[PDB]
DNA sequence: CGTGTCAGATAATCTGACACG
DNA sequence: CGTGTCAGATTATCTGACACG
């Protein structure tokens, strides 16, 4: 009954669903990869669906991709 | 991440999920009805089994029973 | 008796910049 | 150029106390 693009989720809690810290999960924001909504007072709150999108960039970043090669990836799919 | 016993939302998340204030959800705790994991600085984090019983909590205070008998319904056998 | 509300304290996340491999 | 760390700032949640139906 919580559906996928719901902002249920704060920064420590997904960092430690995808054991990347806030640090590279902001990054990839400033790189145009996700963009979480925010609270009224700016604090990011992730769906599951950015669940899904940061372990997708997560896993291309370990087998060897840059990060501009990731942005083609993630919207080239199709 | 459906871990259903898995600590994941935020005092304000689980609020906007279950209709009802801070202030309700702590004194539910305090008698003794839920008990949330705590972070290490001691701010609650709630799972999804924690939304079904504050749900069950609030469904039977708007039926008319006290904390006490509502204490009696949810815990003895389970 | 259960909730709203305000007060002070503490934790948590905010942006930005230097440092490192 | 992808990540760590540290500074300062603000937001979010903490406990406890007084009000009030
Ligand atoms: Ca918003």
């Amino acid at each position: 009954a919580i559906r996928r693009n719901m902002a249920v989720f704060s920064m420590s809690v997904v960092s430690k669903l995808t054991d990347l810290t806030p640090r590279q999960i902001r990054y990839y924001e400033t790189h145009e990869l996700i963009k979480p909504e925010r609270t009224e007072g700016q604090k990011r709150l992730f769906s599951l669906n950015d669940l899904e999108r940061l372990l997708e960039i997560k896993s291309l970043l370990e087998k060897g991709f840059n990060i501009k090669e990731i942005k083609q990836i993630i919207y080239d799919s199709q």
